[PDB]
């Protein structure tokens, strides 16, 4: 298991726009395309993500280009955050995942507004830190994909993607 692996499950895999659990327009793995009502919108950001005139369509090797730029993007997201760049050094490898995970779902201001949540991890105090992960909207809404990701950050092991 690795961020990808982890990721491509969480996010999984989907050809054509269509719209992620909050409603928005997405496509590939996870690739959120504009928060924007509009598809034509949508197709507009494919279309420029991709660099091509796309019909709502992409192929494997362009759903896997989007990620790797995605995936690369939590990470830059994340080192740059004057708030989520400590507790990310703090972190061993399965637990950085886990963060980038966050990231990658909520975006770079997002996670860093999960103060207290930050400072239970930076002090390694895994389940309450777990607990606190848990009272939060990102939690109630996606409550299957969060378990996993507390869940990693819990015991820092896989076990929750085995
Ligand atoms: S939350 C991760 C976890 C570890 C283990 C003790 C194996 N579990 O049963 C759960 C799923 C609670
Ligand atoms: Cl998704
Ligand atoms: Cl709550
Ligand atoms: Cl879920």
């Amino acid at each position: 298991m690795n961020i990808f692996e982890m990721l491509r499950i969480d996010e999984g895999l989907r050809l054509k726009i269509y719209k992620d659990t909050e409603g928005y327009y997405t496509i590939g793995i996870g690739h959120l395309l504009t928060k924007s009502p509009s598809l034509n919108a949508a197709k507009s950001e494919l279309d420029k993500a991709i660099g091509r005139n796309t019909n709502g369509v992409i192929t494997k090797d362009e759903a896997e280009k989007l990620f790797n730029q995605d995936v690369d993007a939590a990470v830059r997201g994340i080192l740059r955050n004057a708030k989520l760049k400590p507790v990310y050094d703090s972190l061993d490898a399965v637990r950085r995942a886990a963060l980038i995970n966050m990231v990658f779902q909520m975006g770079e201001t997002g996670v860093a507004g999960f103060t207290n949540s930050l400072r239970m991890l930076q002090q390694k105090r895994w389940d309450e830190a777990a607990v606190n992960l848990a009272k939060s909207r990102w939690y109630n809404q996606t409550p299957n994909r969060a378990k996993r990701v507390i869940c990693t950050f819990r015991t820092g092991t896989w076990d929750a993607y085995k």
